[PDB]
């Protein structure tokens, strides 16, 4: 069976990631954002409406409750196009290419599911509009992570993501600097988790607070009182939860791109990060040509 | 290699599930309550209470469509949590059928499938106009994957007969819509339609233009017709591609599931008989360890102490 190459580009927004990406694209077929999706296909404006009821929350307009419905709603309609594609490829996708000859095929898939099924959800709670008990649905709806799972997230610093980001302004944003530091800590913890749990790190044998320290990880977020029994316990659905959490995030590929550069560069290094990413078989003869037309039907459909 | 037994008990509400479960399970075996405690507390507070009171504002008309939608989808991820992370912890320890074949070492009685709170209870609600169809679809896409020996048992009561009964008990929050029982009731009659249809071979696609324990249905008394939304269709008629591979997942999940009737339309006692009848031609599954048998055991025995009652 000929051998696939999946890429997801994942990351805080305002880092160059779409830009960069499309640039070493335009054997590899590029799978944008579902803007259209967003914008119009499963909601209207659905970006505008994220930006906006965290604003009227921020500014006392509405209780945290009613952020919290409108945002849940809406990561269901933002994951939407990505849990579809997982699930329609998931069959397709086989063991991983002895890690392998040139790919038939290269899939450069613009975010993973985790973006919008527990990047965004955490970054929300961690604004005061989502329960860490919604956060903790969408970690257990996460799909099993397939075989050659190869995210590669950003590296940029501060104030450079903050001026490349007052441009990645998608319809209706608001340059809220707040969700910037949650998300750009929310990636952040989730580099440190992957490690962790790639370095034999047991959540369970660390929730009492080389790798990474508990505290550096994405379970310290849930160490959240809605989670907790009376007596300071975990509830045992919430635990399982991160026992999921656990299981997804161990065999995906970690990958680090360093966007304080030129266009061409970041392409480049891209281009480089590349030589080390796990390529797998596809299930059939039929693979390469049925997943090539579902990324060329994503795109034509959704891309904006 | 120790056998399993996984049977979900599902329908509408108000059709003596539970009483039934448990009674099977008072006859080894380990039952699964709902998780109304999470729905109640845990998760959210008094979830059940807020789905019917938001319906009702939506047809008193103090709320508006999307205001409902808003809280239906986030209610109806509160419902499915339990379910889902229990089914994700289960897979790893199931292993391929068997049948029933031997007596299974457990056997797992479930109060309602994770489809109940990701298709279900969501198709319904986008019928009584409180959900969008996209968002049904949202759900849909991310129905965890079919384990072997999915044995699920849905119910028949009489339309009258379940009137009654639902027009007798008290949920706490639950509020008397004959609507949402209709609308629930045809929703579950189209799953197990579905089911059927695929099993016969079925491919929506081949029969869109068309909108055994029996022959092939029609294609317009399958889940697939409460799709013909005209939001999710293209200018040119056809579904958008992102909808369409949403039913291409319904139809996945659904084709390997084993479903069942059960008739509610007798004692407490009878329905308890009727089930454990069913149940022996039910297909089995290994497990992955001989010790996945107590750590399965205890899942569920935590479940039920946890979020149970
Ligand atoms: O889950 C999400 N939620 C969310 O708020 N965003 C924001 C970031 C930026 O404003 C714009 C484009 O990525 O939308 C992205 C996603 C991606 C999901 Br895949
Ligand atoms: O998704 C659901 N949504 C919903 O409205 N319900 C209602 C039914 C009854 O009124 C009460 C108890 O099951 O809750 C059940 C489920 C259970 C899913 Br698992």
């Amino acid at each position: 069976m000929p051998t696939l190459l999946r890429v997801y580009i994942d990351g805080p927004h305002g880092m160059g990631k779409t830009t960069t990406t499309q640039l070493l694209v335009a054997d590899i077929v590029y799978v944008p954002e579902p803007m259209t999706y967003w914008r119009v296909l499963g909601a209207s404006e659905t970006i505008a409406n994220i930006y906006t009821t965290q604003h009227r929350l921020d500014q006392g307009e509405i209780s945290a409750g009613d952020a919290a419905v409108v945002m849940t709603s809406a990561q269901i309609t933002m994951g939407m196009p990505y849990a579809v594609t997982d699930a329609v490829l998931a069959p397709h996708i086989g063991g991983e290419a002895g890690s392998a000859p040139p790919p038939a095929l290269t899939l450069i898939f613009d975010r993973h599911p985790i973006a919008a099924l527990l990047c965004y959800p955490a970054a929300r709670y961690l604004m005061g509009s989502m329960t860490p008990q919604a956060v903790l649905a969408f970690v257990a709806l996460i799909p099993p992570t397939l075989p050659g799972t190869n995210i590669v997230l950003g590296a940029l610093p501060e104030d450079r993501h903050i001026d490349r980001l007052a441009k990645r302004q998608r319809p209706g944003e608001r340059l809220d600097l707040a969700m910037l530091a949650a998300i750009r800590r929310v990636y952040g913890l989730l580099a440190n988790t992957v490690r962790y749990l790639q370095c034999g790190g047991s959540w369970r044998e660390d929730w009492g607070q080389p790798r990474p320290h508990i505290g550096d990880t994405l379970f310290t977020l849930f160490r959240a009182p809605e989670l907790l029994a009376p007596n300071g316990d975990l509830y045992n659905v919430f635990a399982w939860a991160l026992d999921v959490l656990a299981k997804r995030l161990r065999s995906m590929h970690v990958f680090i791109l360093d966007y304080d550069q030129s266009p061409a560069g970041c392409r480049d290094a891209l281009l480089q990060l590349t030589s080390g990413m796990v390529q797998t078989h596809v299930t059939t003869p039929g693979s390469i040509p049925t997943i090539c037309d579902l990324a060329r039907t994503f795109a034509r459909e959704m891309g904006e």
